């Protein structure tokens, strides 16, 4: 872990200031590029519209924050891997919903993960799931190996989704980081549960263990349609998803969920603590560059904007 968060330090000064996203929140897009080019993501930023914003970030990203787990070994590798695997999970769910919607590849969020963007455009080109882990089976990606076993098990989209999380977090069972794989557990029980919910599937047969929070009585309630878990959870880190009843609503609380919990690392120099964060508020940081750059691009409400780049 010393080499590891000695990496992660060299990087940790050039994480974006609150000041840059106050002020963005504000500017017309000509202005965003101009205050984006000082910042490191400067040097990828090569084109004057939206998709070079979004093409910036990623490549930066990909060098700041998804090489991380060539550089080291041990648990520290083990650590920072996980994490980004975590995110690869993400994005192909994300390409899946995405493709079952015919949604062009440019609305699909990519968050930092271990694989090209060229590779993700490739899976999106495909013509079926199948084709798509045959793309991330070259890259040798574990989730190429997850899909074909999903896959001949069932077609669903929501199902797919489901088990292709199950199958992860499986083997992800097989401090600082154990306390934060628990709150992700209880994150992806919750739209789990959303997402199959009234199915009338067996609650059991896509519960994850090793949560904290979301126990399986919160977990099959919400399943069976009681949208009132998410008020009781008032106790918890989750207490901001009371009122929510959208899935789009789910998602930008669990984002803040995790945000806040990962952010704790820093009072973990010397541990897994400080990459935890350090790769969150990069993650945070992509996400809120991808959302403000629409607003200025687009010239979005500033209300909604605002909602969905701010965590209390």
């Amino acid at each position: 872990f010393a080499y590891l968060n000695a990496r992660v330090r060299v990087r940790r000064g050039t994480l974006l200031k609150e000041s840059f996203f106050q002020e963005a929140l504000d500017l017309s897009f000509a202005d965003f590029l101009r205050l984006l080019s000082e910042t490191v993501y400067g040097g990828e930023l090569a084109g004057q519209g939206l998709p070079d914003v979004d093409r910036a970030v990623l490549r930066t990203q990909a060098k700041l924050v998804g090489d991380l787990p060539r550089l080291v070994t041990g648990e520290a590798r083990e650590a920072v891997r996980l994490l980004l695997l975590r995110n690869d999970l993400h994005n192909l769910q994300a390409l899946l919903r995405a493709k079952a919607t015919g949604r062009p590849f440019e609305e699909v969020l990519l968050l930092p993960g271990t694989l090209r963007e060229e590779v993700w455009r490739q899976a999106y080109e495909a013509q079926d799931p199948a084709g798509m882990a045959q793309v991330l089976a070259v890259p040798g990606h574990p989730l190429a190996r997850a899909l074909r076993a999903v896959l001949r098990e069932t077609q669903d989209l929501a199902r797919v989704e489901a088990l292709l999380a199950k199958r992860f977090f499986e083997d992800v069972a097989k401090p600082a980081l154990r306390d934060y794989l628990a709150l992700e557990v209880d994150a992806e029980n919750l739209r789990t549960a959303f997402k199959l919910q009234g199915s009338g599937l067996a609650p059991d047969a896509f519960f994850l263990k090793g949560g904290r929070f979301v126990d399986r009585v919160r977990f099959a309630r919400l399943m069976e349609g009681d949208y009132a878990v998410l008020d009781e959870l008032s106790g918890t880190p989750f207490s901001g998803l009371s009122g929510v009843r959208d899935l789009k609503a789910l998602e930008r609380g669990l984002r803040c969920v995790l945000l806040k919990e990962a952010k704790k690392g820093v009072q973990d120099p010397l541990g897994v603590g400080l990459v935890l964060a350090y790769v969150k508020e990069r993650e945070w940081e992509a996400v809120r560059l991808r959302l403000l750059a629409r607003r200025a691009y687009f010239g979005l409400p500033r209300a909604q904007v605002e909602e969905e780049v701010v965590c209390p």
